[PDB]
């Protein structure tokens, strides 16, 4: 017995993700970009 409003069950996978999903994307997006920002930005020096 529970909610899922048996239907909500399934759009939930995706409400439930418009805090999920999008959280852990975000996430690893300013994780990854910044650890650019640090490279990139020294990286940006060298050429050769």
């Amino acid at each position: 017995a529970d909610k899922s409003d048996l239907g909500y069950t399934g759009l939930t996978d995706e409400q439930a993700q418009e805090l999920h999903s999008v959280y852990m994307s975000g996430l690893w997006l300013f994780s990854a970009v910044a650890i650019v920002a640090h490279l990139a930005v020294y990286i940006w020096r060298p050429w050769f």
